[PDB]
RNA sequence: UCUUGGAUUUAUUGAAGACUAACUACUGCGAAAGCAUUUGCCAAGGACGUUUUCAUUAAUCAAGAACGAAAGUUAGGGGAU
RNA sequence: CUCGUAGCGGUUCUGACGUGCAAAUCGAUCGUCGAAUUUGGGUAUAGGGGCGAAAGACUAAUCGAACCAUCUAGUAGCUG
RNA sequence: UCACCUUGACCUAUUCUCAAACUUUAAAUAUGUAAGAAGUCCUUGUUACUUAAUUGAACGUGGACAUUUGAAUGAAGAGC
RNA sequence: UCUUGGUGGUAGUAGCAAAUAUUCAAAUGAGAACUUUGAAGACUGAAGUGGGGAAAGGUUCCACGUCAACAGCAGUUGGACGUGGGUUAGUCGAUCCUAAGAGAUGGGGAAGCUCCGUUUCAAAGGCCUGAUUUUAUGCAGGCCACCAUCGAAAGGGAAUCCGGUUAAGAUUCCGGAACCUGGAUAUGGAUUCUUCACGGUAACGUAACUGAAUGUGGAGACGUCGGCGCGAGCCCUGGGAGGAGUUAUCUUUUCUUCUUAACAGCUUAUCACCCCGGAAUUGGUUUAUCCGGAGAUGGGGUCUUAUGGCUGGAAGAGGCCAGCACCUUUGCUGGCUCCGGUGCGCUUGUGACGGCCCGUGAAAAUCCACAGGAAGGAAUAGUUUUCAUGCCAGGUCGUACUGAUAACCGCAGCAGGUCUCCAAGGUGAACAGCCUCUAGUUGAUAGAAUAAUGUAGAUAAGGGAAGUCGGCAAAAUAGAUCCGUAACUUCGGGAUAAGGAUUGGCUCUAAGGGUCGGGUACGAUCAACUUAGAACUGGUACGGACAAGGGGAAUCUGACUGUCUAAUUAAAACAUAGCAUUGCGAUGGUCAGAAAGUGAUGUUGACGCAAUGUGAUUUCUGCCCAGUGCUCUGAAUGUCAAAGUGAAGAAAUUCAACCAAGCGCGGGUAAACGGCGGGAGUAACUAUGACUCUCUUAAGGUAGCCAAAUGCCUCGUCAUCUAAUUAGUGACGCGCAUGAAUGGAUUAACGAGAUUCCCACUGUCCCUAUCUACUAUCUAGCGAAACCACAGCCAAGGGAACGGGCUUGGCAGAAUCAGCGGGGAAAGAAGACCCUGUUGAGCUUGACUCUAGUUUGACAUUGUGAAGAGACAUAGUUUCUUUACUUAUUCAAUGAAGCGGAGCUGGAAUUCAUUUUCCACGUUCUAGCAUUCAAGGUCCCAUUCGGGGCUGAUCCGGGUUGAAGACAUUGUCAGGUGGGGAGUUUGGCUGGGGCGGCACAUCUGUUAAACGAUAACGCAGAUGUCCUAAGGGGGGCUCAUGGAGAACAGAAAUCUCCAGUAGAACAAAAGGGUAAAAGCCCCCUUGAUUUUGAUUUUCAGUGUGAAUACAAACCAUGAAAGUGUGGCCUAUCGAUCCUUUAGUCCCUCGGAAUUUGAGGCUAGAGGUGCCAGAAAAGUUACCACAGGGAUAACUGGCUUGUGGCAGUCAAGCGUUCAUAGCGACAUUGCUUUUUGAUUCUUCGAUGUCGGCUCUUCCUAUCAUACCGAAGCAGAAUUCGGUAAGCGUUGGAUUGUUCACCCACUAAUAGGGAACGUGAGCUGGGUUUAGACCGUCGUGAGACAGGUUAGUUUUACCCUACUGAUGAAUGUUACCGCAAUAGUAAUUGAACUUAGUACGAGAGGAACAGUUCAUUCGGAUAAUUGGUUUUUGCGGCUGUCUGAUCAGG
């Protein structure tokens, strides 16, 4: 009869963001005449470190059209991207990593990140560490863009949506392994309080619909329905198929 | 087992990975295991030719090393058959 | 990582004490001691709520549901 | 044996022992009613009941009988 | 256990015992253990008992006066009491900045208190003019796009130091010496006819050396660890100038002073950079291997000023002395204050580096610089001066003190707790322990004595875990150097494994450094502590105190480090990395919120986030989709609510069709929840059973593992361990009930985890003794509390069954002291177990009823066109269908900046004399720059040295832009889902409750004892039905059965006679009843009918059911008399409310009617079986409250099935012979220690088993003493008597009592004492809360199943006991007596008797006598051992007193 952990967690009180040393929201540039009739070049000035993202920070640094003034985005660095480099971004730009483009102006296969999901809202498809996209496709009449994204699905994207070439950089952190509580514990510093976990089937009734009994053990079918509420939605939400993937 | 929610067939267009038929042979190369679509780059190899050059520098070899089908092992990727 | 101080805990004596020095101490013996350490201040989360490396533990000596006031002189086939 | 010492029960007359859910009989104790005036007798009045029929039935008029008026003991007042 | 207040006994009692410790004299005083001073002894021992601070306190600080209360003794003292004094800032903080956050406004929500939000969807606004005469400087240009405010006395930050001063203030006052900010402002200097400096190749330099808007850059501004370098301060030390100490002796000795601030000038640097040069024979170089043609080495330079040096500050101050004054005002005078060395030292600051991270380690205020060139400006210095000097001001608040064994919090002057700075010498690795210096304190009620029992510390001969549940506690080990070091292993470890040597002192030896140098075959000089070696030496001591690992072999279990039940559970539980599963592509997943123009994740984006499970590595994860959950673009007349549609009706209404989700159907999913079998026969063994036959499966437990922390039986069986093992270990396995991510098996290392063994070790024990300190005791002072009906000597009896009192006995003499744990079923606590309650709570669910949320349908928002297998058959915008518009609505973005359309070219437009037609719009080698309405061009002005337009830069539409669109969304209603959340329910009787049953409503016979009534979970049975006849009537007939007779035919077919009192039948149990019937057969029928009363039984003379007699009818029936108001009689059944039906066509619908419709009256039905009648699933070991001995266990008491022990009788056994010894079938008793029955007492609690310790009692006698009997020759036995005097063991396993074995013994007898004994212990067993396993349940949970951990309180009161005093007897003293009470010894062996008696032999005694021993007791200390504060003597370490001696 309490409230359970993952209902507490919306709360929001001791289950928020770490985010006081983090370099900024890692976004595009903002969609302006310059990007959409032709291009804008950037320049890198510093590839640094964001608390809690595993992926490296690009500082681009670009004029603005209308007021002399310097204005500074912050990307999310694409591996190979170098400090020093002309960035160009815009609808005439050119193809090379780091690059900003349309999804239309650059050809079927290329290998794109910070997708736009709507054209213009600054970077949301294949941010994480080593994560990309594919495109796959075209429809130009109604325009269209079929692309792979890093779950494998499929999406279709308007081809005024932005991204930028290359894969984004840092992959292949998560193969190695954390060996210890420790190296887990100071990951979740700099995130989020969702560290550790304590089984729900090691409590009590009150904590948890896991807890109880004088036996470990679950009691119910650990998979609940979508259709069900919070309190009761603590196991496997909503699952299709469970246990190992051997037919 | 799939199928009137149109299967199977047919046509158009795509993706994916694998494979490289036919030509293909009492034919070739590679130390062996093995090796076939093209073009490019890389270093190599046999045989021939030689009125070149060195002039026994060689043969086989314990111990020791390089490579070693396929299945298998660990961890990524990929999963068309 | 280890031995071991300061520190931070609290194993055992089932020691002392048990109208105590103390509504949890004292002593010896102990765990650990460069990090998932220890800690001050600021700040946030509030009662069927929080918080919980999970013991129904902690949330002002109060916790299988805090504390305060009111409804309330709640009701009692039960005891005085 | 192919009417026989070595038949079982059955029938008839005997015999020993018994019964809370057996009995011909049948106590003690306990128990119902009666021992009168709201009585008995005679005459005959009423009725739609009853009878073949004032016959019966029931309730009566009038008349006959007085405390040994219908066993014993008691009664502390009786009844409501 | 009332309320408030007061008061006692206990009681002058318990006690005032932690923190080494006090002592002498004087002073003051009424009074001194405690005050003050001196002396002495000591301690904290620099991570302090020392100097400051933060929070908190608030005057406690300081002085004077004072001692009534307070300082648990005292008090002249005080943190007390009375009166006062005391806190000084431009520089220290606050103030200011932002952090995590908090929070207004605009705006939205909410009935509202108010909520959200902090830049949002707002018309959110101040900044300078170049510089002044039409300026209160605007009535002007020009610029700026953010958007409150609060948030740190530890973060960021402008600037102050030294000396002196107070009773008490100080980085604040005073003296001296500075600095910063803000303002004003003059002079000098600088620069200027090149109008805004010069020098250097450069790095850069300087005293200056204009610089607006705007932009850019830097500082503020950052982790941790390691080593190295450098600095400061400290420590160590040499020379000298003073002062003090010791001085028998020694000591050029021991201690001590010898200082230099902020600020300022000049110099001073690793790193970095510049020039020259051009590098392999590669060089440079760090402790640490980096660097160099992208230019090293080298030679010259430049810069930062951490920091150091010099000088000013500043010797005038501070220190140390000396001399002279000597109520001198109170000083006056004078000298010295100097020069070094050393470093793995300590503390700290810094610099250059290196390591680490899936961790890369704040922000803002603020300040500066640069880019740019706006504006203004040149005479002998026009301007401008970030150069020097000069002037003025710096507010408000805080400041004292403590910061804790007395200033804070803990009730308080509480051994508790509470953040931080500084940090001397020695020993030593050390911030350890031990001792000392500076500073500080010497506070804590005392004195005397040295009983017991304690508490704390010790030691112990011989043995060495025999102790105990268990090695609990203690001991042992310990530092360092060298040697040596296993299994196993994840190859990193194990590991300090195990083991084994050495260690002092003194005198030496040997290595190991720095600075100094060459010709266009060389040693002066200084300094450090490491290491190795040698000799000599000694009561063989030496890590001499201190300090400081015990180790090994196994098993279980969790990988590890970590975490938790504050205050009983530290663990195997939690976490963890690793692994795996699941959901989600943002209009989203998971979750908030009452809503919101609202939130978290999210400053996010699948290498992410969220939800879970398992828990490192090795090696594996078998079989199951039938169940239930989950899931599926799955089947579409099974079910399908509301809305909508249609039919009938006058209509309310009734019906029908259509019918979304969801359910049902099909499928997938087990690292989802979960599950993982019998009977029987079979191999050339007897059973065993590869294979095989069925029953049911979805699958039938695979791999593994096991009497395992999982196995009841079980202490399984074998082996091993031991003398002996219910322990352990290894095996085996039909395993009650093992098993694979509810993870199976194993696994190095780790562990205050659980268990067994071994070595060492020891007082754990045999078996106890001694010592010290503090208590206790006695004294002066001070002085509680628990408890208390009244109290306090027993035996027996009875009694609510264990009496202090009552009864009958025993007996009994003041007042007491120390102990003590028998008793007071002592106290502590209105039992926490169990029960009762129509008492609650928590948690669970296939209980009931809801509910938020979510899902599905409908209507409104909701407009505009189409095509329209979209109306019913010249027939119409809505209709069981899709896509077209934008303006509602929705999403999103921006400083609403470039949208839409139209306009130049050139063509593979082969211009088709037409853009049917389309395409490109100033930027891509490079870490530069991009700003001033834009220069140019053009035209105008009234031209003023400047100003305005246009074009540069196409025109038009004012639609910011992109989506989405009349669908989501929203409002309301309707169906589903919905233990997430809420509330409620879970009967009774009961030889306690639970379970079973119904004795809960009934019937017959018995119980039941001859009217009636009469209990038990008494007994034997039956009831919840059956019947249109098995009811009613009439007539006829006799039934069960037996005997004899009939072909098949018998023992049983039909037929016939005789006998048949019922021995048959009557629906159903049993009892009763019945023979021309009540039964059997036949005929007719519905009385099993209507209406109202009366009555009987159960009984309240209520109801219900059943029944009896009538009466009014109407029928049946029979010839009729009659009979029939269901069953031959005794059982077979049901209220109010609601619904329904029959009847009358009756009453009413209240303004009056008609018609429906509704309501009403009389009689039935539908039902409550718990049957006089609620609508209801669990568990609680987390439980709770009101009670209850109305009630379970432990004890006592009764009873005595059972257990044991006896007895009589004697069929028989005992070679014959009942009774030497036995004894059947019977039979009669005893015990309360075994086990069973009462719930008698106890629920405002009698502390629950075992053990240990210790006492007493019984006798039903094992031994010992003395005897009797034998089938007693002897020896040894057996049976029996008197007898409880005296003994009756040590161990392995087990918590066990019991058991069992080993072994000794004379013997290892049995019992009682509240199952003797917990204020005597222990806590192993059992009995809270933690945890794991097995079985069972969907679960919560349960198990008289296993395993691990889990606070044991109080005596000082009375009595009892043990010891100790004592009034009284004329006083006093010595010597005695003995009533009464207690009593104590015990047992064995050997020699001899004696190889004798006896015996055929084998064997083989006893009495007397001597000598020893056992167990017990009472002493005693010559000896032996133990003990040591004799601190007696000696030795040793460390430190201290200068050394020595002598000591602490
Ligand atoms: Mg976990
Ligand atoms: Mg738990
Ligand atoms: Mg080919
Ligand atoms: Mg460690
Ligand atoms: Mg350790
Ligand atoms: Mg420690
Ligand atoms: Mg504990
Ligand atoms: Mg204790
Ligand atoms: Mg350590
Ligand atoms: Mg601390
Ligand atoms: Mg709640
Ligand atoms: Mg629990
Ligand atoms: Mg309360
Ligand atoms: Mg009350
Ligand atoms: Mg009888
Ligand atoms: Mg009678
Ligand atoms: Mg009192
Ligand atoms: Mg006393
Ligand atoms: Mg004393
Ligand atoms: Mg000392
Ligand atoms: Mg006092
Ligand atoms: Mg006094
Ligand atoms: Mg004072
Ligand atoms: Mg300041
Ligand atoms: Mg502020
Ligand atoms: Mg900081
Ligand atoms: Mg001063
Ligand atoms: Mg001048
Ligand atoms: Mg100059
Ligand atoms: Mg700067
Ligand atoms: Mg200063
Ligand atoms: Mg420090
Ligand atoms: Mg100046
Ligand atoms: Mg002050
Ligand atoms: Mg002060
Ligand atoms: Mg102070
Ligand atoms: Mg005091
Ligand atoms: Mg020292
Ligand atoms: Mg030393
Ligand atoms: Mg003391
Ligand atoms: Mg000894
Ligand atoms: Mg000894
Ligand atoms: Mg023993
Ligand atoms: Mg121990
Ligand atoms: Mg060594
Ligand atoms: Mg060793
Ligand atoms: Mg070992
Ligand atoms: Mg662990
Ligand atoms: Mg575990
Ligand atoms: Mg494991
Ligand atoms: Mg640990
Ligand atoms: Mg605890
Ligand atoms: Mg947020
Ligand atoms: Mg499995
Ligand atoms: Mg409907
Ligand atoms: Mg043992
Ligand atoms: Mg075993
Ligand atoms: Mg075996
Ligand atoms: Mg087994
Ligand atoms: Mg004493
Ligand atoms: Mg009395
Ligand atoms: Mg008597
Ligand atoms: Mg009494
Ligand atoms: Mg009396
Ligand atoms: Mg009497
Ligand atoms: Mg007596
Ligand atoms: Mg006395
Ligand atoms: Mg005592
Ligand atoms: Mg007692
Ligand atoms: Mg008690
Ligand atoms: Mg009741
Ligand atoms: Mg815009
Ligand atoms: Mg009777
Ligand atoms: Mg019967
Ligand atoms: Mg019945
Ligand atoms: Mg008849
Ligand atoms: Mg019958
Ligand atoms: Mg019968
Ligand atoms: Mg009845
Ligand atoms: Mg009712
Ligand atoms: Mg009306
Ligand atoms: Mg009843
Ligand atoms: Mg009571
Ligand atoms: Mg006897
Ligand atoms: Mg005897
Ligand atoms: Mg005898
Ligand atoms: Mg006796
Ligand atoms: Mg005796
Ligand atoms: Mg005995
Ligand atoms: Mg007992
Ligand atoms: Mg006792
Ligand atoms: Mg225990
Ligand atoms: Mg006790
Ligand atoms: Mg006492
Ligand atoms: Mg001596």
């Amino acid at each position: 009869g309490r409230v359970i952990r993952n209902q507490r967690k919306g709360a929001g009180s001791i289950f928020t963001s770490h985010t006081r040393l983090r370099q900024g929201a890692a976004k595009l540039r903002t969609l302006d005449y310059a990007e959409r009739h032709g291009y804008i070049r950037g320049i890198v000035k510093q590839i640094v470190h964001d608390s809690g993202r595993g992926a490296p920070l690009a500082k681009v640094v670009f004029r603005d059209p209308y007021k002399y003034r310097l204005r500074e985005e912050i990307f999310i660095a694409n591996e190979g991207v170098h400090t020093g480099q002309f960035i160009y971004a815009g609808k005439k730009a050119s193809l090379n990593v780091g690059n900003v483009l349309p999804l239309g102006s650059v050809p079927e296969g290329t290998i794109v990140s910070n997708v736009e999901e709507k054209p213009g809202d600054r970077g949301a498809l294949a941010r994480a560490s080593g994560n990309y996209v594919i495109i796959i496709g075209h429809n130009p009449d109604e325009n269209k863009t079929r692309v792979r994204l890093p779950s494998g699905a499929k999406k279709v994207i308007s081809s005024d949506a932005r991204g930028v070439i290359g894969v984004i950089a840092g992959g292949g952190r998560v193969d190695k392994p954390l060996l210890k509580a420790g190296r887990a514990f100071h990951k979740y510093r700099l995130k989020r309080n969702s560290w550790p976990k304590t089984r729900g089937v090691a409590m009590n009734p009150v904590d948890h619909p896991h807890g109880g009994g004088n036996h470990q053990h679950i009691g119910k079918a650990s998979t609940i329905s979508r259709g069900a509420v919070s309190g009761q939605k603590a196991g496997l939400i909503a699952a299709r198929r469970t246990g190992l993937l051997r037919g």
